[PDB]
């Protein structure tokens, strides 16, 4: 066709000449019925692709052509194919091309907002697409153009509102992040000046989330800082409140609005970041001021119960220990039975505690292992304890081994409560993290090749007795704690090679340990420093949020929701009040 050859033309007047044929035939929406594939949008997509005179003076007339066709579905109703951009409009394409005019025309052509574009820029509201492209003019054009706007109150199939979207795409890159901030607050005040009154934030995402909550779970950072600490104020922008106020200070003695951060109501921002949040690095986020002020406060508030619990634990250990040590090869038999029973009581208590702890985690997949290992250790200890006493009453053969295992472990478990007391606990932990990782990787290899050498030596010894494989492996292991042998004897008659071999061993395990030592050394040589400090900070935070509520081991089952915030002083305009928190100085 003429228009078919005008798929690539630059002169749509030809396609108007065949639009006379469009006037002739009763065939409507022949844009598909032409040669055009790729959903058929390719004509208008070609118009877009042209960018004639920095605009499309090609599109406008051909737009007028499709208009004149009176077709059931114009070419904007076209849906781009799945997996790359699914149902993506030529409109969306236009925005992608950053053409203001022809877009304004498409709108003027009667093109529609609500759509699904899929990409990795979700833009299901074309408004949001515009935002992703970072152009005000166009968003204001939506505001105006054609006449209506796209209600921000509208959400997509993911449920994610424009804001949520912004946050999704919100990146580390502080350039991009900055512009995003600008447009974020800008759109905030925009809709707030236009809606003007409705909740622009607080609309649940797929998993119900405030856009801020969404920030957390998505592990958003810079804009989290921004959204947290804001300044809006005039004209009515103080109805949005920007989460801030100030009064009674030479330098800014300020009040903060703890709303979704309130740490009790439902699942707080804290409650999110703590557990639910996946994270490359969460260690940063709790370092934010309006948090750590609250946190430290809550801590100061929370200690005596903590140190008490600690003390209890300690007592328990003492008991456990004595019960073990003074336990004979079988005060008095009375206090003996008392011992065992008391153990059993502690054991059941803990195992219950930690149990419903996991329950409370819904058996949440713990990538928190790095933070959570103590939890596990408790659990495992506990179960071993009670198991021990089980086989005590049942009078099973092996009990005391399991018992004392639970003991040794038990103490080793204790140092958990360092979490609170001292500040070098920080480095102890950061270390604990990287060091354990690297040490595992190491230990495997060490093990394996030592095993190799084991079979070597045993085999050559196979004709006093240096024979038992395990034994051989010991005689070989004692070289790494340096009680080892290396003695030469012509007894073996391949003595030469035997000793030669274990010498190779020595050299080798040495170079290995060296390798490791330096390796992890380097790891901390590159150091984010106070990142560790923060690592400690949150390490503490998790604890506080846990001691937030009682014991569903039911020593005290119900802890009050008694945490709360000061009542707000702010009746700005039609909104008449809030309920909030206080910071200071700086």
């Amino acid at each position: 066709d003429r228009l078919f050859n005008v798929v690539a033309r630059g002169n749509p007047e030809d396609l108007a000449g065949l639009l006379e044929y469009l006037r002739r035939t009763s065939k409507y929406l022949t844009d598909s019925e032409y040669t055009e594939g790729s959903t058929g949008k390719t004509c208008l997509m070609k118009a877009v692709l042209n960018l004639q005179d920095g605009v499309n003076a090609c599109i406008q007339p051909l737009l007028e052509i499709d208009r004149d066709s009176g077709n059931p579905q114009p070419l904007v109703n076209a849906q781009c194919t799945d997996e790359y951009y699914r149902g993506h409009s030529a409109l969306h394409i236009a925005i992608e091309k950053r053409s203001l005019q022809c877009v304004k025309l498409l709108v003027e052509n009667g093109a529609n907002v609500h759509a699904k574009a899929c990409c990795f820029y979700f833009g299901e509201l074309p408004l949001s697409l515009a935002a992703c492209t970072k152009q005000w003019d166009v968003v204001n054009y939506l505001l105006e153009n054609p006449h209506p706007a796209a209600s921000l109150q509208a959400q997509d199939s993911l449920g994610n509102t424009v804001l949520h979207a912004l946050v999704m795409i919100a990146d580390n890159s502080p350039e991009n992040s900055a512009l995003v901030v600008r447009m974020y607050d800008g759109l905030l005040q925009a809709g707030a000046r236009l809606c003007p009154n409705v909740q622009l934030e607080g609309i649940p995402n797929l998993e119900g989330l405030t856009p801020l909550k969404l920030a957390a779970k998505e592990g958003k950072i810079e804009i989290f800082k921004h959204i947290l600490q804001r300044e809006f104020s005039a004209p009515c922008q103080s109805l949005s409140r920007k989460f801030t106020e100030w009064c009674y200070g030479p330098v800014r003695v300020s009040l903060y609005d703890l709303a979704s951060v309130d740490s009790w109501e439902e699942n707080s921002v804290l409650e999110i970041i703590a557990f639910h949040s996946r994270s490359p690095h969460r260690h940063r986020m709790v370092v934010l001021e309006p948090l750590n002020k609250l946190l430290q406060a809550k801590w100061d508030r929370l200690i005596p119960r903590f140190c008490f619990n600690f003390l209890c634990y300690l007592v328990y250990m003492l008991i456990f220990t004595a019960v073990a040590y003074h336990q004979p090869a079988l005060a008095g038999n009375s206090m003996l039975l008392l011992g065992h029973i008391l153990i059993l009581l502690g054991g059941v208590y803990l195992l219950l505690g930690q149990l419903w702890y996991f329950w409370r985690r819904r058996l949440f997949i713990w990538i928190s292992f790095m933070d959570s290992y103590f939890e596990i250790l408790f659990l495992l200890q506990a179960l071993l304890t009670v198991l021990s006493q089980v086989l005590c009453f049942l009078a099973i053969e092996w009990y005391l081994p399991l018992l004392v295992s639970s003991l040794v472990l038990g103490w080793l478990n204790l140092l958990y409560y360092t979490r609170g007391f001292q500040h070098t606990g920080i480095y102890s932990v950061m270390i604990q993290k990287v060091i354990l990782r690297d040490l595992l990787r190491f230990l495997l290899v060490y093990l394996v090749f030592l095993f190799g050498f084991a079979v070597a030596l045993v085999s050559l010894s196979r004709e006093p007795p240096y024979r038992s494989i395990l034994d051989a492996s010991l005689e070989l292991f004692k070289f790494t704690i340096g009680m080892g042998e290396l003695a030469f004897q012509e007894q073996l008659r391949f003595r030469g090679v035997v000793l030669l071999l274990l010498l190779a061993y020595v050299l080798l395990t040495y170079v290995l340990l060296l390798n490791m030592l330096i390796a992890l050394m380097s790891e901390t040589v590159n150091s984010v420093a106070t990142d560790s400090w923060s690592i400690w900070k949150l390490q503490k935070a998790i604890s506080v949020l846990e001691m937030e509520n009682g014991y569903w081991w039911c020593r005290r089952k119900k802890q009050r929701a008694g945490v709360m915030l000061t009542v707000g002083t702010r009746p700005d305009g039609s909104p008449d009040e809030r309920w909030c928190f206080r910071v200071g100085e700086m």
